[PDB]
């Protein structure tokens, strides 16, 4: 994190190990659920790269995920050498040099130069940038580890429609395709994979049924 | 939460690890009780619609409470959309944008708008209005979950009065209606709903007793 | 409670969720036990009155204290309103309203004038008055919970001095009446409710002695 | 404590929950042994005098000693009353009254005149005062539940000798009389009270050794 | 850590408790796991020699890595020796002396010198060259410690492909040798080493898949 | 520990209680294992001769350690009484005191005294004085626990060479004669001293190894 010198020097604050300490805690006991991703993204605000890294590198259990969630970074620092190409010139006057795909990660790159690249103005959040890199690894390692597709979830015999709800809607969460197909599904294989007796009751209420009335309606029909 | 900088930039600390591992614990182990309504109001002071989204999202249990809370929220928001319309017109001279309903929530929002929508004066006071939208549907939530309604307690044979008191303002805590008819509640059903030698006891003092009295006259009396 | 601000703007710090999590865990292990009010009146101090209303409404366990507690609140504030009328006229040039009963809890005050009304000078002690009030009904709370009348306790046939006059200045402090007549019962029954050769050996040191004669008298002798 | 304002209005800062639930538990858990007087010392640096009071009182447990420490406080007092007397005559200019006996405790005075007392030049430390007069009666109770006389602890047929030096000194800790009488009982009863084999090494030694020498002599010796 | 003083004399914070209780916890759970070099390299930041000299003496568990991490400083600081030589002359005007081998690290360096060292301009950043030496030595010691080869690992019978990635993985971290032959690793015997059905797969869809690929392609096929 | 004031007094920071919970579990736990003196040396750094005697005080288990520890402190400052005589004469124009041998620990040395002492300039370091010698005499106590000298452990038959090499540094370390005599020791009976396969190995590798080469040459040869 980013703070100001008393005299002013725009200094950086090493990270707390209480929060190193969360996040290896919530990796390791949560495996890698959805709720990695908030919690990655409360941890780690205004971070580094070089934090980021560290909290990355402090993991010691699922590496598998962290080798697939590096390549992800690779791939997402080649896309972004693409896009912005070299300047192919001498140092501009007072000028920094151009943040590139490596130089955005912490493996080619100072903490004094990251922390001069997010403290000037304008502002290269190079930070930010690493972040929603990772963020977008940890969506397919989050995706990959839920043992269930959408498609093969029905409530069974003799279950709460509270049970069904909540694993349905977990697994929703798991498996992000896009905000239509979601509605959608929320709206159609909700009721057609519940009891028979479930799917009778929901039924009889009928469609454009807000999912507070769903629940209310099949509170205790059904044991 | 909002903090003023040294130099003076207005800026923002980031939610402390200590206190989203304490709501999570209380979600967890609490699951919707009431208390969970006052604690949220209290681990929330001042935070932007960010933290809220953060405390909001590191949840990874009860979905189908979450779910019926983000549709609240929607709804809230949808009847902001309504009461406050649109200025249909350019930037007004060193002026901001107006929160929109979904401006409110962190879904079409960055940081810095909201950090400068709740210091400017006057204050638009975006963190209190999600606040209050979050807690209308805990409010729901918490209804939910109380796994009998206050017309279906009753004081057991061979049970202290302390414990059925409990119980009945528990209840009572559950069941938001109104003021009114909690009064009601309280002065007609507590002793119309008691163990028959504790009718009779509540019976022998008569109408207008605090609960005081109440629980003095039956202590012991009953074993 | 009150906190100044770098430029000074007469703000205030909400309560850390430590003091929170202190508080609901000593009222959960510890009952009503006598050692609340002091844990009471030392985790609250300088606190406003919304943070005393969050620490009340925070607890979820004994809610038939709570819902006392809040009658004894309303009695005394009832009372308060009777003592101090209204001015009856328009604002003084400069001047915020006088608080009313309810003002001086959170139930109609706003958090702002809550913090005008404890720091302008000359003081209105706003949260301590609110203090003195919760902490008159904790006292009624605290002597409905203990087991035990104070003249129903004597020494048991074959136990230590030491562990009756433990049990004895428990209820001694948990039945609050006056200081005259705590002064009577330490004097009188101590000696006048213990085991018969314990009664002998009291009766041979005879009166005005210090509780470390008394303790030293039997130290040993009994068993 | 005391800490100074930004401006500088001599402010006292409540003590810590930390520090309370710490004192807390050393008096659960160490039951009254010696070292909850290094410990009060230690936790209670530079506390006012309400300060300990609350300390003081937040304990539920051993109410025996905490009644004899209040009597033992109520001596000190009186004896402070007499020594001290009463200025007989108006206030003097710019001066604050002269602290009595029941002043230096929490009983006779608020929390600001407490804060005047102790940062006015010169300083009245009443904080100080009253922590000696609870650190003499907390030497009389600690005195108190030692479960053994010094003129009574014999080593062991079979124990080494570093156990009966633990607990010789644990006991000689314990028994606070005075210096002089503390090095006799060291150099007297230490080589007289142990194993005859234990009684031969050290006679074998002599006179005018120091405590190591006494280990390391017997070190394996005796088994 | 450095740290400005408000005066300004560039003074030094000592390392809180908790970083030590972390870092001794964190060694003697994890043993020598690779996750410690990440740990130590997030602990100790800015650190001054001293505080990494307290960190390595404040375990107390495998002495033998301890030895060999002490060795392998000593052989830094004899290489450090050679490259940079002795400046042969008296002290320049206003300049402090060179720093040796042994005077990067604590042994013959106070606290104030090694303060001085690293806040002049140009800085001789000593705390950095002796985390380097740690690094280097802690290194070898995580390399001593995997007990396996990385062609030894064969995935048994019937286990998930999830597992032979995450072993084979933490194998190829700990046994660094250098980046292509770790990629020259990757892409041929993690294939080369599988169940032969798993080999019918891996085969199957041949050469250039990301790791991705290759976990998508066997889930579940294999049991 | 030193904190300057505000307006500048050169205060006292009262030592902080998770420090003194942090030493007396590490005493508790890890009874006398050479991993305290490091751990003292790092939870006392720049703390005044009475935060000192508070960590001393506070212990309450292996008193015979303490006492011995006392005695080397008293000896130590009987031996600075003679290094240092008295001035002999009145009071310097503005001129303090000097150190005393008592002066040096807390006995007879009020803490504004030692707040002088160490502030002045040149500074009189007293705090570090009496850490030498508590530090000189928790090195006797560390020797005289350690139940086997080195000249006394030899590795068994069926063991591997990494737990003899953890063992025979560990009482290496425990036994501190001199750095000759360790060099020598550690170059001469580690391998005169293991199993007779382990023996041959190790004449077979030679002299003029470092620790790494006997480690790795009988990973595994012994089994």
């Amino acid at each position: 994190p980013i703070v100001q010198n008393l005299q002013g020097q725009m200094v950086h604050q090493a990270i707390s190990p209480r929060t190193l300490n969360a996040w290896v805690k919530v990796v390791e006991e949560k495996a890698f659920s959805p709720e990695v991703i908030p919690m990655f993204s409360a941890l780690s605000e205004g971070a580094t790269p070089q934090d980021l890294n560290t909290m990355l590198n402090t993991v010691g259990g699922h590496q598998a995920a962290m080798q697939m969630l590096k390549e992800t970074i690779n791939e997402e620092a080649a896309e972004w050498d693409r896009l912005h190409p070299v300047h192919a010139g001498p140092i501009a006057p007072g000028q920094m040099r151009e943040p590139r795909g490596s130089d955005i990660a912490g493996t080619t790159s100072t903490l004094q130069e990251q922390i001069g690249w997010m403290t000037h103005n304008p502002p290269i959040p190079v930070g930010e940038i690493y972040k929603r890199w990772i963020i977008l690894g940890l969506n397919k390692i989050v995706r990959m580890y839920s043992p269930t597709s959408i498609l093969d979830i029905r409530q069974g015999p003799a279950e709460p429609f509270r049970d069904y709800v909540d694993r349905f809607y977990k697994t929703l969460r798991a498996e992000q395709a896009s905000q239509e197909v979601k509605n959608w599904m929320t709206e159609t294989l909700l009721v057609q994979n519940a009891n028979p007796d479930c799917k009778t009751i929901l039924k009889a209420l009928g469609p454009g049924a807000t999912l507070e009335e769903m629940m209310t309606a099949c509170q205790g029909v059904g044991g």
